[PDB]
Order: structure tokens, then sequence, then C-alpha cells
């Protein structure tokens, strides 16, 4: 049905992301103190990083996969709306949201 | 004079459009990274908007002084950081690229 491509996003797309080279800044909850970024979790209403995604997998909280890819997006977006072009956080961003992207195989 | 020109339509062209080449291409903000010494290593620090500008400003009299321009931002990464960091398998994938793209030079 449209579960066989929920757990594609797990055990290869989640599992390709984690080992890129960029992620590391996207792996975990944004630490807005040590940052310098007092706004971070004021501005952001919807904090996404890419260990939650693992866990709403993991948990099998995804029902239809249409769910699961909003939260990836949800990650670049948040990023790119906080932030500004350029910046080279931002850069680390396109290039994943472009392997994301080209992992539309099922 | 003729070749000048090549630079900027070839190999900068190419360079700039690379998936790695976006650390090169402004000033590194060593406070933000964290880079201890960063400017203190690097005595001439290169970027590649400043090779940019060199050809858009046509200050370069020889197509020498740019390539060894290009050579200052390479080396001046593989100083500063180790082998093996990520930042330098991009440089020297790109080197390996400059390289390739040198290779076709008119005269």
């Amino acid at each position: 049905a449209s579960t066989n491509q929920l757990q594609y996003l797990q055990k290869v797309v989640l599992k390709d992301l984690w080992k890129h080279s960029f992620s590391w800044p996207f792996q975990r909850p944004v630490d807005a103190v040590k940052l310098q970024l007092p706004d971070y979790y004021t501005i952001i209403k919807n904090p996404m990083d890419l260990n939650t995604i693992k866990k709403r997998l993991e948990n099998k909280y995804y029902a239809k996969a249409s769910e699961c890819i909003e939260d990836f997006n949800t990650m670049f977006s948040n990023c790119y709306l906080y932030n500004k072009p350029g910046d080279d956080i931002v850069l680390m961003a396109q290039a994943l949201e472009k392997l994301f992207m080209q992992k539309l195989s099922q």
C-alpha cells in the first residue's frame, strides 16, 4: 500500500542522510543558548531535527509517508526561514535537501 | 591577454559551480567556525570571489598572477588543516579539476 514507501525512508534515506558529511548540525536539537541564538525557539513553531525523524519512524508514528516527508522539508524550511541567503548553515542544508530529493525511488 | 579570458570563462566558471566550491568563495569566519589562529597561520587568505573581482576588474596583467592566486587558495587550506579533514578532500577534488581545465588552455 502506502507503507512500503515508509521504511524506504527509514532504512535508506534517513540512514543515507545521517552518514552524510553535512548532517551533524541537523542531527540533534538546536542548543539555542550555546549557539548565541536567543530566539530560535520563539521563532520556530515546529522544531525538527534528524533524530526526531528516526524516532517517529521507529515509533511508527507516521501514517502515510506523506506525513513523514513533511517533516524532512520542515527541517530544511525551518533552516531557510531562520537564516538568510549565503549562510554556511544554509548551503549545508541546500546540499542535504539535494541528496534527500535524489532518493525519489520508492 | 588571451589566456586571462579563459580563466574567467572556463576555469572560474566551472569551479564556481562545483558542489564543493562554496567554502572557498568567501572569507572564512574563523570566529564562528571556531578555527584557532586561522588568520595567524594564513598570512595571505584567498577566496574565489576575490579571483572573480580581480578578473572582472582586470587587475591581473598575466594569467600567471591568476593561476598562483588559485594555488595560494588550495595550499592555504592544506596548511591549516589535516589530511582527511572533509574540507581537504573537497579542496583536493577541486585542484584535480583546476588542473584538468588548465591542461586545455590556449597560447
